[PDB]
């Protein structure tokens, strides 16, 4: 048996009550067992760095600005779902503007 | 008096405990990404994290001072409210520093 590995732009939970979308590739997340994430929640304050979602339900604003490197594999990251392409992207183009990458 | 405010570039220190001195035995202090505006409305910054002794693990950054030399891992960029975990400044960074770890964090993503 394996673990799930995440990968880029899937929504997992973890250990340690929110999803969090993932950033960073699998090759990295498999390599350290750490991942860049945002956490999502399920109030919109109208924040400039929320990334609306779609999948509706509980977690559907993800925090941009909240990227988070975690242990995706000592808290026990299990697979949620993906976003769309065009949520990641938003959530990166969101990150960007406050990193200068 | 008015709190020190990260802002981009700064080398700070996070939970400064003022009884492990300037060593701060136990901690690592951080490069601040995201610009003073934000950190200041925000009560946040996005930093990444330093140590002293690199490990020669890809996304480290090295960091050059006078007396010593360090590392920024440029993957373990952590958002930290470091109004409420009590940030101090201990230095800025080059901004050649800056911008290697900007490009190996937009790598990772890649932004």
């Amino acid at each position: 048996v394996s673990r799930y590995v995440p990968d880029m732009g899937d929504l997992i939970w973890v250990d340690f009550h929110r999803p969090a979308v993932v950033l960073s590739p699998f090759m990295y997340n498999n390599k350290t067992g750490m991942c860049l994430c945002v956490p999502c929640t399920t109030q919109s304050k109208g924040y400039p760095f929320e990334v609306v979602l779609s999948g509706q339900e509980r977690d559907g604003v993800a925090l941009a600005d909240q990227v988070k490197s975690i242990a995706w594999r000592a808290r026990g990251a299990t697979k949620k779902g993906t976003v769309a392409p065009e949520e990641l992207q938003l959530i990166k183009a969101k990150i960007n503007v406050l990193i200068g990458l």
